[PDB]
């Protein structure tokens, strides 16, 4: 290989983790890979909240990389919040490593019971420098700037449980991980990796959609009404919500643009539950409503399709990620 290739660990075909290093001493830690968020936090060893406990703990006194700076930082997401403080050291990733900023959370009350349930210690953002708290570089973007690589691009291959690895690359695109074509879309927002395109479920639409590639969100989210509309006459049953795994009336979404068609199956976005019971599935589709009507298309697509977030010319492409390595 001649890029950078982090390996992706799956959970139970939910959510995936990637390990990462903090500190001139190479402490480790698992990290929720989040192309929707733009900061990097790790737990500290002055976490007194008790998800904490059982985390890699981060502890500054052991790298001479180190570099204090103590700023007060409130981190929030759709679904939680952690506190904590900024700090600076190097952090590797894969075999490339840079002096970074990123926050001690101490306080992690506000993440749970997921958090405690959950096998991460912190998140590793990957969007763009705006939507970053502390006016912070992009990790890629920096090390592009720090010549550590040529390519100021990353792509996400992902894990399927029973399947296969998976990898998160860093620099360039490798073929071994797509078939069919590659479409480039570029995007409408530095920000997160947002992109416009046409969606379609049924006899549902919504031009000009606003298309957020998601890789830390284990869901499809779609604005509410939408979703209420694909409900209509369905057979689920609002408890989220549950249906018969082969529900022959299950649509397809898809997804068009000025030069790419993009489709989800039922296959991909039902959360299988066969433990509650034998012929049973989760609607893996979530209602929420932003400012203006977006679509989160988060793990069940990037699943489905390899993607490749390029800073460098302002775009997400989108290929049929092979089905085994
Ligand atoms: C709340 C906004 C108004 C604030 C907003 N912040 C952001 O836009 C941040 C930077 N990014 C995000 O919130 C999107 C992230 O991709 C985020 C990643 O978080 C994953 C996450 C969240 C909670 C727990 Br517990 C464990 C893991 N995904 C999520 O929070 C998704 N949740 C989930 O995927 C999820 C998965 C598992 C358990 C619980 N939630 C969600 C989109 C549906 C902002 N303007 O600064």
């Amino acid at each position: 290989s001649s890029n950078d290739n982090i390996e992706l660990v799956d959970f139970q075909n939910i959510m995936f983790y990637g390990d990462a290093e903090v500190g001139d001493n190479q402490q480790p830690f698992t990290f929720i890979l989040d192309t929707g968020s733009a900061n990097l936090w790790v737990p500290s060893v002055k976490c007194t909240t008790a998800g904490c406990l059982t985390k890699h703990l981060y502890d500054s006194s052991k790298s001479r990389t180190y570099e204090k700076d103590g700023t007060k930082v409130e981190m929030n997401y759709v679904s939680g919040t952690v506190s904590g403080f900024f700090s600076k050291d190097l952090v590797t990733v894969g075999n490339l490593s840079l002096p970074y900023k990123f926050i001690e959370v101490i306080d992690t009350n506000g993440f749970e019971p997921t958090y405690t349930a959950s096998t991460f210690d912190g998140i590793l953002g990957l969007g763009w420098k705006d939507l970053s708290i502390g006016s912070v570089d992009p990790i890629v973007v920096e090390l592009k700037n720090q010549n550590k690589i040529e390519n100021a691009l990353f792509t996400f291959y992902l894990p399927v449980h029973d399947k296969h690895t998976g990898f998160l690359t860093i620099g360039g695109i490798e073929e071994r991980f797509y078939e069919g074509p590659l479409t480039y879309e570029k995007l409408n927002h530095d920000l997160y990796w947002q992109i416009t395109l046409d969606a379609h479920v049924g006899n549902i639409m919504l031009e000009k959609a606003n298309c957020i590639v998601d890789s830390g969100t284990s869901a499809i989210t779609v604005p509410t009404d939408f979703l209420n509309k694909m409900l209509q006459n369905l057979d689920v049953i609002k408890v989220f919500y549950v249906t018969l795994c082969n529900n022959s009336k299950l649509p397809t979404f898809e997804f068009t643009s000025e030069n790419g068609k993009y489709t989800l199956e039922p296959e991909y976005y039902l959360q299988h539950i066969e433990d509650v019971g034998p012929g049973l599935c989760m609607l893996n589709i979530i209602g929420l409503d932003f400012p203006v009507p977006t679509f989160i298309l988060g793990d069940p697509f990037m699943r489905k399709y390899f993607t490749v977030f390029d800073y460098d010319n302002h775009s997400v492409g989108i290929a049929l990620a092979k089905k085994n390595l």
